[PDB]
């Protein structure tokens, strides 16, 4: 993982992390990434190993460099605010961003 240390002017929009990451010939990229295919809400937690957080998640926002913050529906229907560090398994590479396991 680790993007932040490698890009730069990162930003969430729903689901979409947006960041400008170095490439190897000097130069940068911008690109971006859908978290919702590797973050899922776990009973208001937001949690890698699953997908589609975003269908029963609001108000995401990047927080820092690298938190994704959100407010989250439990089982039980009630919100709650979770965070998640995408550093864990987000990764740039060459300039653009891409999901390690
Ligand atoms: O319904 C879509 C939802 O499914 C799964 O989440 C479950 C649970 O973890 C949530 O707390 C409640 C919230 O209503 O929904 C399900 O019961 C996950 O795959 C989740 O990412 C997804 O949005």
């Amino acid at each position: 993982g680790n993007f932040s240390q490698a890009c730069y002017n990162s930003a969430i929009q729903g689901s979409v992390l947006t960041s400008t990451c170095i490439r190897t010939n000097g130069g940068y990229n911008t690109s971006s990434i859908d978290l919702n295919s590797v973050i899922e809400n776990v009973d208001g937690s937001l949690k890698w190993q699953g997908s589609n957080f975003i269908e029963t998640c609001r108000n995401t926002q990047l927080a820092g460099s690298s938190e994704l913050a959100a407010e989250c529906k439990t089982r039980a229907q009630q919100f709650v605010s979770t965070k998640i560090n995408l550093d864990d398994h987000i990764a740039a590479i060459d300039g653009t961003l891409k999901y390690e396991l």
